[PDB]
């Protein structure tokens, strides 16, 4: 049978406070999740997650068949070709059970520099039919700054993790330009359920998604209160419990790639659960041309070896990545 992972929760309240010792003390939970399984739940962090759980249920189960057509990305909708990220991505009856929705910054209009620019990673948001689904554009919208706004916090507690200045990434984090995205993740209750949805790992768990480092400086999880996170530690994979008060915090591989591996990109994967569930992923990622440069703190001068590489680049490269290992979601 198997272990279940440490997985402290946090009070992270004190970081959107001027309390700068309580902060820190913060920061040191913060710091020894990080060098533990790599992952913590923040608590307290102001976020009505009861409604956001209730107006995604109420447009995953009201949306049809016609309307996801309409906002698919380019991988279920050749038409869509600027759609590399954002919208619908559908489920495939009898072979793959999850589907999603994909939303950006939601400054991201037709009059922003960087869509006029056409640079990659960055795209002009698909909404449904206000009349079908009132008041989730708006909903979803506030959501992304909300969680925006924890995960800014979040990041002045990583900072002052690592023994530097609260606003070291947060500063990079910005509402004018940052690449961070929201994905709307059902996960369905379906008899018979389809078995090439389901993976066998080399242990023989039955799984949703295989493992993976997540892309991401550090990503900010709200899921449903059913055990389904599997982290791998030293001494195999251990269960994540549930805990749907809270958000699930974890760093992905930009942060190791800044720390030099300090704060590793924990890996992890979901166990195939046949049951009704939601995961809620906000993926905190910096503005294209962020190029924080490397350091390590475990050496005296605080010097890394490793190049600089520009949160645009690594965002690129890795988005394809994920999708060629562990297949189109
Ligand atoms: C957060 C956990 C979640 N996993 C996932 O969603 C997996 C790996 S974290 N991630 C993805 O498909 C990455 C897409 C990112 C998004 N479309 C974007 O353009 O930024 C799960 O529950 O499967
Ligand atoms: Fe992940």
């Amino acid at each position: 049978s198997v272990s279940k992972a440490n997985v402290p929760k946090i009070d992270v309240s004190p970081l959107f406070g001027d309390d700068q010792a309580a902060k820190m003390r913060v920061a040191q939970q913060i710091d020894a999740a990080s060098r533990d399984t790599g992952f913590f739940y923040a608590v307290n962090h102001g976020i009505n997650v009861q409604r956001l759980s209730q107006k995604t249920k109420e447009f995953h189960m009201s949306i049809t068949p016609e309307e996801k057509w309409d906002l698919a990305i380019r991988a279920y909708n050749k038409e869509h070709q600027d759609q590399v990220r954002a919208g619908y991505y559908l489920s495939i009856p009898g072979k793959k059970a999850v589907e999603s929705f994909c939303y950006l910054n939601p400054n991201f209009t037709p009059d922003h520099p960087r869509i006029q620019a056409k640079t990659p990673t960055h795209e002009v948001n698909v909404w449904p039919d206000e009349t079908k689904h009132p008041g989730f554009q708006d909903f979803a919208e506030q959501y992304y700054w909300d969680v925006f706004g924890l995960s800014s916090a979040l990041l002045k507690g990583y900072a002052l993790a690592l023994g530097k200045e609260e606003n070291f990434f947060a500063r990079h984090f910005k509402p004018d330009d940052t690449l961070a995205s929201v994905v709307l993740i059902r996960y369905p209750y379906l008899d018979p359920y389809p078995e090439a949805a389901i993976k066998t790992a080399a242990d023989g768990t039955k799984l949703s998604f295989e493992w993976h480092e997540d892309v991401s400086l550090i990503t900010v999880l709200y899921q449903s209160n059913v055990q389904n996170l599997q982290v791998e530690t030293a001494a195999g994979y251990q269960d994540i419990e549930a805990d749907d008060t809270g958000y699930l915090i974890n760093c992905g591989s930009y942060m190791a790639h800044l720390t030099n591996n300090y704060y590793k990109a924990p890996i992890h994967r979901v166990k195939w659960v046949n049951a009704e569930r939601q995961s809620l992923p906000f993926f905190v990622n910096l503005g294209y041309d962020s190029v924080i440069d490397p350091f390590d703190p475990r050496e005296p001068n605080g010097k890394s070896d490793r190049e600089p590489l520009s949160y645009g680049d690594y965002l690129q490269n890795g988005l394809v990545s994920l999708i060629n290992k562990n297949g189109q979601t």
